[PDB]
């Protein structure tokens, strides 16, 4: 039972295909058109069905060329409104019909951000992008908005002719719009069955540059050169992912670099990964996000979580593959450094939520919880930690990667639960069951707080970070003179970031220490978004007023929630910046991503 969805469940009927014909109206900020769902009955004598919707305007529903009765129920907060459609003829089991729904989205659609020309790089044209995960597809089109249903799709999208439309699908040509010569129609085909959270659309003044045999990078013109360089390791990561996961089945692997308000580091939309411009560090140092999105082509997009309660299946496995891609490229000690870092991020999450908090459980009950509110690092890092613990228990990475490949093969094109995964784990490791039975499954899967066992981590690359962090924390005023730019001499950007993460775990530090750190290391000059984020958080929590405008600026000049949410929370917790923080949020709120706006509002306790 998918408690996040109001639609008929997969046991009643299932959508097999969506054909979408729509037009993007920037003047009204609406997407208008028809969603033709090919639906298969799973029941005898089926006479109605229910779809998810959210802030959609329904004009009509047509079946067999005639209009049919439908009714919208009362809104159920973040779940939206259920739409019940009365079928004109009862359906037998396995019978398929096509239902054509004429609809229009709201400007306030939680799936969409509409940008004015001034919010873009080029300053001449507007821009639109979608983000459906978890349960925002219903805010774009009526559908069974649950990952327990997989469908193919085709789409024809009419846009002002100076703009480009792209989707999570193979591009299938473009034509002038017969109804309107100021417009172009772009066509798309997704021939691999996907859950609807993977439907994606962007419309804007986009250019592309080829960077590999199956990869173009797309962005506005002013970011193309920088993006092509930043993501140049993409093909080599794909080749490694294919070795670990099996054949890449999606055809193309393209990258789209969004405007700064994109809410996540990346989103694994099939054929067209979406990424934040905050990855453009200039030195390829944030490419683990690409490794992660690439890995989702197997874990998540091929093997899918059946409901959002099982989100850790998606993310834990993807982080686990991500870290293998990085270990292949850069070495096993580096996989261990990243793993141990992730454990630190898990410690942070548990501390933030509280060690008994239900969102710190690996499997979470989302019954009356908005998935956006429950979202955190826990499914990523507690899920990773479980798989890394199992790897070590079961004989190492080579053996556990054998299991991962077999898992992907076993459940490809399916949607599965934690019990499905556990069952196959036990099947695959039949000869190691006594080992598997040593695992505290109930604690790992269902208990809050940190895991009951911490895996073994090589420390080679982490030692220097810990050492320097500890020097700073134990330093007294008369020790500050001994610090110098040469302390950083042999540290990579990854290690600088980890040194700050370690030091942030003990914040605040005395203000004079933070001032000295700026004096000798000039962290204010670093534009790596990961480093700059942690440094500004350290400055604000240690109450350095000078850092207030820097922090306000980073919080609002991009909108990746990983950075915007904690920065606003830190600025709000600091008495000197509290008023500016809420004022700044109030000013930017209308032009923010709708989900980001909602979450920052809740964090700030404003409205
Ligand atoms: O609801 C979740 C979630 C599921 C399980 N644990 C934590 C969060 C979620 C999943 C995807 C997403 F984009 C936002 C939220
Ligand atoms: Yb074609
Ligand atoms: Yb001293
Ligand atoms: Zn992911």
């Amino acid at each position: 039972v998918d408690t996040c969805s109001l639609a008929s469940p997969a046991s009643v009927c299932r959508t097999k295909h969506l054909h979408l014909r729509c037009s993007v109206d920037f003047t009204r900020r609406t997407l208008t058109g028809t969603a033709a769902l090919t639906v298969q009955s799973q029941e005898d004598n089926l006479r109605s069905l229910v779809l998810d919707t959210k802030d959609l305007t329904i004009e009509k529903v047509v079946i067999n060329g005639q209009e049919v009765k439908y009714a919208l129920g009362e809104r159920q907060s973040y779940k939206g409104s259920p739409m019940e459609i009365s079928l004109p003829i009862a359906l037998s089991k396995n019978q398929e019909i096509v239902i054509e729904i004429s609809f229009e989205t709201s400007p306030k659609s939680s799936a969409l951000q509409w940008l004015t020309p001034e919010q873009t790089s080029g300053k001449e044209h507007p821009y639109l992008f979608s983000q459906c995960q978890a349960i925002h597809c219903r805010a774009i089109l009526p559908c069974q908005d649950t990952p327990s249903v997989k469908l193919t799709y085709t789409a024809e999208v009419s846009v002002p002719k100076e703009l480009v439309a792209l989707m999570s699908a193979i591009r299938d040509g473009e034509t002038p719009d017969p109804e309107d010569p100021s417009r172009k129609i772009y066509k798309f085909i997704q021939k691999v069955p996907i859950p609807c959270y993977l439907i994606a659309l962007v419309v804007g003044a986009l250019e592309s540059r080829q960077i590999g045999p199956r990869t173009l990078v797309w962005s506005e013109k002013e970011q193309v050169e920088k993006s092509a360089y930043e993501f140049s390791e993409t093909e080599s990561m794909l080749k490694i992912a294919e070795d670990l996961g099996g054949p890449y089945v999606w055809g193309q692997y393209d990258l789209l670099v969004l405007p700064p308000s994109f809410p996540y580091g990346g989103m694994e939309n099939p054929c067209l990964t979406f990424v934040t411009p905050t990855l453009l560090a200039g030195d390829k140092s944030l490419s683990n996000v690409i490794a992660h999105e690439i890995s989702h082509s197997w874990t998540g997009n091929l093997v899918t979580n059946k409901t959002w309660d099982h989100f850790w299946l998606n993310e834990g496995h993807t982080v686990y593959l991500e870290r293998h891609i990085c270990g292949r490229l850069f070495g096993e000690k580096f996989r261990h450094f990243n793993a141990l870092g992730g454990w630190g991020e898990l410690q942070n999450s548990v501390k933030t939520f509280g060690e008994t908090h239900p969102f710190t459980k690996l499997v979470v009950d989302l019954t009356d919880i908005d998935p956006d509110v429950a979202y955190s690092s826990v499914p990523y890092e507690k899920g990773f930690a479980l798989l890394f613990y199992l790897e070590q228990l079961l004989g190492g990475p080579e053996i556990f990667l054998g299991f991962l490949k077999a898992y992907v093969e076993k459940f490809s094109y399916k949607s599965i639960t934690t019990d499905d995964w556990k069952d196959f784990l036990y099947s695959y490791f039949k000869d190691k069951v006594d080992v598997l039975n040593q695992v505290d499954w109930n604690a790992w899967l269902y208990s809050p707080g940190l895991p009951p066992i911490k895996p073994n981590y090589d420390m080679t690359l982490t030692n220097a970070c810990i050492a320097l962090s500890q020097r700073w924390i134990t330093a007294k005023e008369d020790d500050l003179n001994s610090f110098n730019a040469t302390d950083l001499k042999d540290l990579s950007s990854h290690q600088l970031n980890e040194f700050l993460a370690q030091t942030l775990q003990r914040a605040p530090l005395p203000l004079g220490h933070i001032k000295r750190m700026q004096e000798v290391y000039n962290f204010n000059a670093i534009n790596n978004s990961e480093i700059r984020f942690r440094w500004l958080r350290l400055c604000i929590q240690s109450k350095w007023e000078d850092a207030i405008p820097l922090a306000l600026k980073m919080a609002t000049e991009q909108g990746r929630m990983k950075f915007t949410r904690p920065l606003f929370k830190d600025l709000a917790a600091f008495d000197k910046s509290h008023d500016q923080a809420v004022r700044t949020y109030q000013e930017h709120k209308a032009s923010m991503h709708p989900v980001t706006a909602m979450l920052v509002g809740k964090d700030l306790k404003v409205d």
